[PDB]
């Protein structure tokens, strides 16, 4: 030092003799070999343009990774006509996700569970119903039909609900343990319809199962995960919060209570919200295993604390950065809502 070799700074900067060498040629520092002795000025100067190359592609690279959005658990509805085994497959499926013991883990309903695999985890939304707009909810639609029955109108009508709902459908034939089911049958009725199985070269997607064995139960799950990959559903978790109420009630002894599915971004105690005409702050948040939970990130299912008013099924939980925030969305869209209300006074 005072004044440096280019061997010894070299050593210094952790370099390679040609590197550094390199990079003197750029600057325009004249030197004879790496024996060469540098000045103080362009020793610090050198010292100085290595950490902002090192600092920048540093920057360059986190930058660069998260461009690459986290992955998320697809989001799962199950339908199918009356009988068909809907609610024995989602009951069976609670079953199998604690495979263990009590609790631990109240299992409190959230809205929706979570079956964890090998492979990953799938979240099936739990809740009425036959269904009877609103914003996306599920990924994946499991149309369910029973092998002794088949496709009935309404089969084919929560069909076309799904394909309105931007669901990727899958097709499960169920009750397929009874000596009279007759999935062959099914597959016909699912051609004649236009949904060609893949085995026989088409895109449908078909999986025999039984809600009362078990059997097969499993290949649906790898096949969610496999279509899932499929569409390599993702989500930003430092978005601005969004997601959307699943269903809203009144415990007496709580009072207003939501469960939420988390989309985008996350969710924290503490944060205003506001779902359609309904706001307020998040008091408290519970998961499906029953812990009392600080953030809620995407395929989080949670209950929800503070509401002001019952929000309603299908309404965008949305982020706001305070309580004046909230209650201005919120009102606004009343004072429409009521106007366009006297906007069907007359004539309709
Ligand atoms: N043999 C057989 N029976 C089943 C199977 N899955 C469901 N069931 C029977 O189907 C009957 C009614 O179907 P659920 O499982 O309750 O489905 P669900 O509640 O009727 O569905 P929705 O009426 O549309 O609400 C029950 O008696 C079940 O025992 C199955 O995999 N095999
Ligand atoms: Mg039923």
């Amino acid at each position: 030092m005072a004044k440096v070799r280019i061997y010894q700074l070299a050593k210094e900067l952790g370099m390679e003799t040609q590197e550094l060498l390199e990079l003197l040629d750029q600057m325009g520092v004249a030197y004879k070999s790496h024996a060469s002795t540098l000045e103080e000025k362009d020793a610090e100067a050198v010292r100085e343009l290595v950490k902002e190359q090192r600092g920048l592609q540093e920057k360059l690279a986190e930058e660069e990774r998260r461009k690459s959005l986290p992955r998320r658990p697809p989001v799962v509805v199950i339908m199918g006509h009356v009988d068909h085994g809907k609610t024995t497959l989602l009951d069976y499926l609670r079953k199998s996700r604690i495979a263990e013991k009590e609790a631990g883990g109240i299992t409190q309903h959230v809205g929706a569970f979570e079956v964890k695999t090998p492979q990953g985890t799938v979240v099936f939304i739990d809740t009425p119903g036959h269904e009877a707009r609103g914003a996306k909810v599920a990924d994946i639609a499991v149309i369910v039909i029973a092998a002794d029955d088949g496709i009935m109108p309404q089969t084919e009508e929560a069909i076309a609900h799904a394909k309105a709902a931007g669901a990727k459908l899958i097709f499960a034939i169920n009750k397929i343990d009874l000596p009279q089911a007759d999935p062959e049958k099914v597959k016909r009725q699912l051609m004649e319809r236009g949904f060609v199985p893949e085995e026989y070269g088409g895109d449908a997607i078909v999986i025999p199962i039984s809600a009362k064995t078990g059997q097969g139960v499993q290949d649906l799950l790898e096949m969610i995960l496999l279509l899932a990959e499929l569409e390599d559903y993702r989500a930003d978790p430092n978005a601005e919060p969004r997601g959307v109420i699943l269903e809203s009630k009144l415990d007496k002894q709580a009072g207003i209570i939501a469960n939420m599915l988390v989309q985008e971004g996350t969710f924290r105690v503490g944060d205003y919200v506001v779902a359609g005409e309904a706001y307020g702050r998040i008091r408290a948040m519970m998961d499906a295993d029953g812990n009392q939970r600080k953030e809620a990130g995407p395929g989080s299912a949670v209950q929800v604390l503070g509401f002001q008013e019952l929000p309603h099924a299908g309404d965008v939980v949305e982020w706001v950065p305070d309580l004046e925030a909230a209650k201005e969305i919120a009102e606004e869209r009343k004072e429409e809502r009521k106007a366009r209300e006297e906007e069907e006074k007359a004539r309709r």
